């Protein structure tokens, strides 16, 4: 088994320990915390060894009856590849001591591609990734718009997108962030970062713009997307139904908002009720010439899960075929 | 087994659905449902039998794709007895229907008690409707109140309970209902039905007070209980870990809110992510004179679950004994 | 002064009443009702005579205390003009009443196009309804496209304008409607109605699209406009200073959201701390190209309030000057 | 005239500002600011000279276009008093150069009774301010809970409160606080802050719970109090529209939520819409043998602005007789 660390057992983290547990060819040897709480508690329940950020807090998890493996430190020692799940910004940090432990690395999308020099979309550009040695997935919405990007500019060539976010103010569980009551332009200084972060995996001209709302559900894409080669609405409909992690779904059948995808995710009976697909609205497929217009939502907490699954692959080099990674990886995690 | 039609395959319904097709001695032979949207299709795909809820309607569902096995007077020809999870008020309307063909069922905490002529809660009056026909399961409030009401009853005497009721606006997948952002009085009319509701199945003096917020995770307790025999804070604390689905949680540990609750249900890996249980925060116990004060929380959605389960066996008498329900409803369910 | 009548006193018929007594050409001379409550109330309050919807009513509000002048008939006798706020599609059936009694009306943006004849937006086709009998106001959002639409075009020339409308579910006093915690396409089938109901005022090619979020304040508007000739940054700021009932706010003097935007119109001191202007984020206008992309908001309560006074003049033939109308309800109005 | 200064031009201290300028006796000499913000430039607008906390950032407002009047220091020595407006735990730092400069203070509700030395509530204890040094009006809550249970106290003599608070998450304005989604214990240990809190200004036995949700208008109270002598439904009514700046509302004439009341204060027309009065649903007046239920709500912007300028009247030793201040107070504010 490659052994792989996940440090930061957050969000994304948890998650991500859940999906490389879930593989026949990896396994988690360590997820690390930096306080006591319930998740830490968790990570015992589910059979994981938890390590703890930094030496001196290790007294903490002692004092709060919480059995620890050992440190971060000693979490790399044992490692094949180390899974970087820490909040924006530390994932950089981190890297002066993996490269210090010659240790490879995945990082999350909140960290700069220019931090890291390469990021990830398993369908955009897998190969960029094998046989490096760190790399970055990118974020939730960035992976959200390659999802659907990626398989129109294959069939119809991308000319230009035009995308506008609704972002998701807050996670379910962070209590502590708003807005309770606004819409606030993310950022007012034009093109927003989804852009840019999109070009790091996939060469398209692309500009975007985000807002933020008080929702916790899930993000929410508006697109627009000029082709080189007339596409037909039915011609598109089977571009996403065959291209992976990807979904259509109906308002007419009862899903006419993000709330009530995420109620079919809960019917779904996966890992946590997640939703790691792109689902696209049928009825919103349009196209005007050769314009392509269309909505989709995103779950931020879950969609790039299966995308660090296919990263581990690329960085160790056990799979040089994007399509055998993202297939597995999909069967294991019962992906739609 | 006992075969057990469900009518209405709603919020409550579909959870009931699962929960009895859980236990080592019932089965789901049916669930029903009006319109043909996404959760038809999933009840097909849980391997239930689908039924309409009128004749006129089987058309609907077939020009939708939708398999149907008959109507609800088919469905209740297969079952030894109906679990009725219709909206507030159409119970007490198949109430009728279910006497003419003669089955027994169970009702929800919507309908009046005046209509059914029995209420009830497995820890306080399960011998109530044991061998009886027809009995309405309190509600998602009135059930998460005796849950840690009927205890401290039992051990130290209830003289008086004064509780406020703070409650969830919407299901979350209920996206047409409010408040968007403000508190309502529910009603505005003192003292509130929660009481009276209690007082069908728990034989003590209690007032209560409400309000709607914008939240649709759970709702919150503020619960206030003069007693006869003042305990101490560690008895009480002993006396909520010893009774059956109510858990004990702690700020401290990171549970500070109704969304962290839910968050660590999500880590417990049940159907849907469900809490069926009433969590207790354990720092809100206090005790001052003869009083007891604390605060706890529902998840409205499923707290009334294993409550149908029990029903069942008093209803039909497959267990005289309450405990013996409530540990076999508990093992199969996975609850804490 | 003209004799103004307002049918339908709610949340835009109290504002336009407000603005139309501010005038010094106009005066208010009734305004109805058809439940006895609390707005009914504060318009006797306010000096408004109070006539009620239907006769059979009356006896209603007698008993009720409030004190009314007769029907809306009688109310129709005493006025040169009626201003009609109702519900959507209750403006097409009194269409009829207002054509058996022989006066002009003006209606809003709820009613269809089609129903009334003819739309109205004061800079853009305020032509169109001088001295015509019946128009009909263009919707908020309709009305804040235009606002900076209409200048947009007359300087550089419109090619084709897509524009995704981030809507609040409900109006702040709205608590029985949704979302709490959702985002809903609007509709889901592709283009939505605010680009053809522009082109009502406006002939120009726009496409648009929109959604629903959990907020009551503002609209949001993201707006990206290919023109016909080569804009500059600065040559836009100046257009929309310049431009009436469109002001420039930056994020960085802490306009940083809609809440901030309606924190600042509390500052202003008008009537109900309304912002009837549209206001621009001056750091989101970017040129591309010959593209032009920026954001905007819209308090949808009121940016239509002058609109309306400006088309009792076009209506009645006050002024046939829409610049001098414009400005003299911006100054009976402090408008910025 | 008593000139008076304002330190911390925020929520509360813009507010306090124009309620201190209506007087008759009074005027303000000044508001300060930290940062040169929207704010800033509409102290400007409205008259008042603006002063900087700190000397090294007038050259920050000057280079922003802000005139600037001096630093606070140059504000205090042309005052007769200062109301400090600062956030929580800084109305104690700044107490030290308030004596420094032998400058007389009043201070807000966040700060602790024991840095101030003395609380105060116009009604409850005006007295024990009459020509003291330094004085705190108690917070939000506080002052609403005051506002009725004194009456009441005269009246029937409180043998025990017991309150349940439901708290505004964030102000409108303030949109980096949650929660977007949740109901959050506050604090989970019992009892909460306002019991104690209501003591330092009227002597009463009360017990309080308070929780924060996801709304940003009012704050609700839900009221039990056991009383000495048994009292009617009628004479509490009588009571409350007795006192002052307590109104009666009712859910019957259209205001059945805090959303309905602030549409109220809008109707009302005073200063940004506030509405400085408790409101008290008339219709959950409930009497239970000598226990009184009720429920009222709060708008915590502004219903402490009244109680500054009362405490500015005792301090200053301007009036002796509280209700001769309370009615001016009233009066210059237009309070109902
Ligand atoms: N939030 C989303 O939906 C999302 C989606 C996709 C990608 N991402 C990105 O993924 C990354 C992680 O985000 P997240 O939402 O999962 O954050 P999160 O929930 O806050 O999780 C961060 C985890 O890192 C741990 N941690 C903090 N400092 C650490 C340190 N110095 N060393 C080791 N562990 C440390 C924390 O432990 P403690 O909790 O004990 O302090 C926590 O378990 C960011 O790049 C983010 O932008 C986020
Ligand atoms: N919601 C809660 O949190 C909660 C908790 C505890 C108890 N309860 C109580 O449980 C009951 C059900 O509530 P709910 O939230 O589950 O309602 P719900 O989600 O609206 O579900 C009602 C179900 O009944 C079906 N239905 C409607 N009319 C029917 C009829 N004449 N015959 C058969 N099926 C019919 C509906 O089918 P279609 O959807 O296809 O139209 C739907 O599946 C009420 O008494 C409620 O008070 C609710
Ligand atoms: N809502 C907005 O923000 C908004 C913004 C811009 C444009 N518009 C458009 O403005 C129109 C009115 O919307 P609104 O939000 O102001 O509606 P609203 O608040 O519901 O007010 C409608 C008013 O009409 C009265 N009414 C109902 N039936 C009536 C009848 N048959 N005759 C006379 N009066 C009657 C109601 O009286 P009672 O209350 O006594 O029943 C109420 O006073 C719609 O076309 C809407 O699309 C709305
Ligand atoms: N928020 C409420 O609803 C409320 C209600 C009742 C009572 N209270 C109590 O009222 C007090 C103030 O709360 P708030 O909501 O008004 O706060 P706020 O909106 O944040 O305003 C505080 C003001 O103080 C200024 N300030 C900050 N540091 C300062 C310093 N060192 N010297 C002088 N001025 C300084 C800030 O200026 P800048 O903006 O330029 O930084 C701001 O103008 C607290 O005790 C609070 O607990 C609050």
């Amino acid at each position: 088994m490659k052994a792989v660390a996940i440090n930061g057992y957050g969000t994304v983290g948890k998650r991500v320990a859940d999906a490389i547990a879930q593989q026949d060819d990896m396994k988690v040897i360590g997820v690390s915390k930096t306080r006591p709480d319930f998740e830490a508690r968790m990570a015992l329940k589910k059979g994981y060894d938890l390590y703890v950020a930094i030496p001196e807090r290790v007294k903490l998890f002692e004092k709060a009856g919480i059995e620890v493996a050992g440190t971060v430190d000693d979490m790399l020692d044992e490692a094949d590849i180390v899974i970087d799940c820490t909040p924006e910004g530390i994932g950089a940090k981190n890297l002066k001591m993996y490269k210090e432990k010659g240790i490879k690395a995945i990082f999350q999308g909140g960290e700069k591609h220019e931090d890291i020099g390469l990021s990830f979309n398993s369908l955009s550009n897998y190969e960029e990734s094998y046989g490096k040695d760190y790399t970055r997935v990118v974020s939730c919405n960035t992976t959200g718009l390659c999802r659907t990007l990626k398989p129109l500019h294959d069939s119809f060539g991308i000319k230009k997108v035009r995308a506008v976010i609704v972002r998701r103010g807050a996670d379910p569980a962070q209590v502590s962030k708003g807005p309770i009551n606004a819409i606030i332009p993310n950022p007012p200084k034009l093109p927003s970062h989804h852009g840019p972060d999109v070009k790091t995996v996939l060469d398209i001209n692309i500009d975007t713009m985000a807002v933020i709302v008080p929702t916790t559900l899930m993000h929410q894409h508006n697109v627009m997307v000029e082709v080189e080669e007339t596409p037909t609405v039915d011609d598109i409909i089977d571009v996403f139904e065959d291209t992976p992690r990807v979904i259509l779904i109906s308002a007419e059948d009862g899903l006419t908002s993000t709330a009530e995808i995420m109620e079919y995710a809960k019917e779904l009976g996966r890992s946590r009720n997640d939703l790691f697909e792109i689902p696209v609205w049928r009825e919103s497929i349009t196209v005007v010439d050769n314009e392509i217009y269309y909505m989709q939502a995103v779950h931020q907490e879950s969609d790039i899960v299966p995308e660090n699954v296919d990263a581990v692959r690329a960085i160790l080099e056990m799979e040089e075929d994007k399509y055998k990674s993202i297939n597995k990886t999909n069967k294991a995690m019962n992906i739609l």
